[PDB]
């Protein structure tokens, strides 16, 4: 058998992501956002329970009894820290433990182009960060709010469910506020955000309606507004913004939009072609004079024509010339490549060209 | 007058499989009585009483299981005899005194085909993320096609697969996945509560159970959007009505969201009935299947739910779609149903008429 | 000693309730109409003695705190009776019914054979439909208690409260009273679905709720029996349908066409002896064009489908009932003609 | 400030309710405090304002001006404009129509022939 020091060490050494402990299933760590069984028998009630209790103080294990759930984060001496979950299922303990980095990565690391960098240094506007959950939207924001911190004296505020990466001062002041917490909700913490003084803020998802306004006023009051959505394109980006208002407010949202807009870019992570860890595809649109009028004119389509062919000039970057260059150095296969392509006929044609 | 020498719990659950039986009752003032082939029949044993039927059925519940059954006097659950066979049981009270029901749960997950559902159904279960809805009435095969469902998911994806049921019914032992599954009012206090935390716990796909509230819809499709696949139920009997409840619950300044939020989360609509059989035993399936094409997509979004069903009666060939009537057709070629169940069950009674009469068949 | 005497005079004329409050002689109801014993009037000291005479400990707390109370008890040899006492002009006052425990036959109580089929049925819905006191429990008494004799099935009663009482015959049969072995009716049919069930009663189908799990109960593969409050087979589908938003009774509609199985309509009107009643009963039977009537939304339709299904069906108008009732002089014409539904039509279905 | 003469007239408008509305810190109060300073100066009139917090101070020129600050002076905005009317008011400053009640007080005070002053974060007349 194995104590819970010893699974968690294990699920740090091997790059993986998440350790499950539950019931008749052994121990599986998420490496690569696929689930892999450790070498261990299969875990017992006693097991759960005594492995996820390992790591809770008492009152902790009074609250997770009084409602069998529990949200938590915590610290192993000389390892990491963890976020985990404990929660009830078929009348057992089962847990969950999610990686909290220490170190925040570069922009070259990441494989983020140097047309994000530019956007580290945007004076007032709105940059979106897009994709499904774990795409890595919250590490990209994490790279360059830290290039702002490195690189400005400015007042940097983050509301976040919850926090991960952690910011310490470097030349700007930096307030990381976590919903739950520090804060009643994304509502309350930005219900007094224009009266703390910021110049940058990171607001999390554009849940609601009334966050989507919330943001927009930022960008346009001249800060520059962080955000992100689980859209899959920028054009998908820049419709859902605008569809969930009436039809007849849609022309002012999009005039806000087409000036504050400095950047969305959408991102995935994608098995390597060696077998082992992940490589970023993303899709970079920065608004030019030309993407910016598109936008007022609500010809939303032919942006994707426009991004086709304004990636020399302004960094720009459709998602299937991502993965175009990530099949030309061979970090993809051709089926991955493939399947997620909006356009698989379209990356054929660019693959036989 | 006889004592000291009862039947254990143990016991009579062991008989109850041995001897084909599909239902074990405990009541008093009557022997156990077991179901086989539909009839009861009763054990010989002597009759039970009041402390015979409690201490029966406490005998395989939990500590925290015998509060919750003595809290609302119901209670649904599930357990394992090692070596034997796994059971729903029900307890509840009667006339003052425990009774109890048992059901057999076979170890075998039926198949898509084995329960009549078309190959378009298999696919759903490749989705790698968006919202699938299995609709219908109580009892219409809905949970079964779903079990069917997360089964394949089991076993071809290493994922995190968590459900929440009230009550589990059907039970997923680990294959390829991680699977928790949360029973409502024992493992988790409700849908509401297992949901706020769901997402902090690394979940791939998501079951979710009816779509009974305002709370619990927004729920559904934050998880679909957000890159899993989210199953949940509605009572709703066509592709069509199913959008119509999920966008007019809402406020009308907020039917744009949730209409936006349909196109691109929507990967599948399945709309089940049991109708009698032709043969004279048991039920077949009849479903309706709508897969959303960016056309039906389109008509999401410009609050055209009503001309989707036009797109259902031409997307057969093409998208694996199924109309209700295009389901009763296929019935009725096959003989599985009679006449008047297909006509009297139909929607449109005028388009089934007209779909048989094409003489081209 | 005196309320003990008092029980049992409530018995021995055969009564249903017995009424004891100020300035009135104890009085009993005997065939629906309220009859003063030959006794003194009752002051306030009376009833409260007499009342608190059959009273626990914990139930005279319990009545002083809200002036209502209900309760059931015994009477050794007698049999046991439901009571609510309550205040009225300052003093209190008591109502006790009995609590029938004989169950008649079909034929001691008036029902046509057809009702007697009914209990044969595998699956479907059964309405046993009419106003306080017009005999539906003994009907579905009769009716339930057949099933236990024939069948080797599973009989669930869900009842508020539990009136006649069904020992294991052929069957197994649960009996849930409300408030005390679960906690509503929407709580009972919550489980009634896991608990095996062939065949359930579930009481007055009362709210949308309970007509739901009916429909579901009756075409899921169950015989399920529930009552309305309605006087004719009519009446009764329309009262279903009616209470669903608009955009809904086609599904509903659809439901009862195939599951419906039988809709009985009784009254008991006093017998032409004057001691008694009979029972008139309508009987609605679903025919293939009945059927189809329900789901084609032409309900109206229904009632001329009835009066020519008779002789094939065992269907009988309340007309038809009627009829035959004044045909064998068991009921006067002012009875008959003050239930008809349309007194004109047996005018000239008397006469022919 | 840049407010057309227009602004100047409001402020001699004897009744009814005027909205300067905005994102915060777009200049609302300080377009307030300009206008309630004019009214300060050329009118004999009560002024009572209800603010969270107060930021301008307006001490009495030739109008009686009461500044009422939420949760010391008054428990709330509700309980304040509750007594607005017995306190003989002439302007009254109700600060952000933030919810149905402020709304329906405001609504009454400029019925009832005040000059009501409040501000909204709505960006246009028609949005407003
Ligand atoms: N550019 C990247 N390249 C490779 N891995 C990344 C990248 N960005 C994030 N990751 C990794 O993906 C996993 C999830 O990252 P995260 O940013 O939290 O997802 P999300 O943005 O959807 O919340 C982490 O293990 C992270 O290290
Ligand atoms: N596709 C199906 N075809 C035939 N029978 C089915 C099918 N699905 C379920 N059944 C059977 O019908 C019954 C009801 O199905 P179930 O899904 O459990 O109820 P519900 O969908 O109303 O919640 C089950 O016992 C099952 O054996
Ligand atoms: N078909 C019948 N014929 C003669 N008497 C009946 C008949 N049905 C019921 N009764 C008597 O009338 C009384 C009322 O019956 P009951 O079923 O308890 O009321 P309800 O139908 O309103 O629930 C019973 O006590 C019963 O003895
Ligand atoms: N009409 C104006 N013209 C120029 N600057 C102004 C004007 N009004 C306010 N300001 C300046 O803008 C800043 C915000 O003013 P403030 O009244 O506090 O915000 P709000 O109107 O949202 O309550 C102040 O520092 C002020 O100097």
């Amino acid at each position: 058998m194995a104590n819970m020091h010893q699974l968690l060490t294990e699920l740090v050494n091997r790059g993986g992501s998440d350790l499950h402990l539950t019931t008749n299933s052994p121990p599986q760590i998420r490496i690569d956002g696929k689930l892999l069984p450790l070498d261990m028998p299969p875990l017992n009630a006693v097991d759960t329970k005594q492995l996820c209790y390992s790591i809770l103080t008492e009152q902790q294990k009074h609250k997770f009894e009084e409602n069998n759930e529990l949200d938590l984060s915590f610290g192993i001496k000389g390892l990491s820290r963890f976020r985990g979950n404990v929660f009830v299922q078929r009348g057992a303990v089962a847990g969950v433990f999610r990686v909290i980095p220490y170190k925040i990565l570069s922009f070259e690391e990441l494989g983020l182009p140097p047309v994000v960098r530019e956007l580290a240094e945007k004076p007032r506007g709105l940059v979106l960060v897009t994709g499904p959950t774990g795409s890595g939207k919250s590490t990209t924001l994490a790279a360059i709010i830290d290039k702002i911190n490195t690189d400005r004296h400015e007042h940097i505020v983050t509301v976040e469910d919850p926090i991960e990466y952690l910011h310490p001062h470097k030349s700007c002041v930096v307030n990381q506020r976590e919903v739950g917490a520090d804060t009643k909700s994304f509502k309350n913490a930005l219900k007094y955000i224009l009266r703390q003084d910021p110049d940058v803020v990171l607001v999390g998802e554009l849940r609601d309606l009334e966050t989507i306004e919330a943001a927009l006023t930022l960008a346009e009051t001249g800060h520059l507004c962080f955000a992100t959505l689980h859209t899959n394109s920028a054009v998908q980006t820049i419709n859902r913004i605008v569809d969930v208002f009436p039809s007849y407010q849609q022309p002012q949202v999009r005039a806000q939009l087409s000036f504050v807009l400095e950047g969305v870019l959408s991102q995935t992570l994608l098995p390597k072609a060696s077998g082992t860890g992940r490589v970023l595809a993303i899709e970079v649109m920065v608004p030019n004079p030309a993407i910016r009028n598109l936008i007022r004119e609500d010809k939303i389509h032919q942006i994707y024509s426009q991004m086709q062919v304004g990636q020399e000039k302004f960094g720009m970057m459709t998602m299937n010339q991502c993965l175009y260059g990530l099949l030309q150095k061979r970090h993809i296969t051709m089926d991955v490549g493939m399947g997620r392509s909006p356009d698989p006929d379209e990356l054929k044609q660019m693959l036989t060209s």
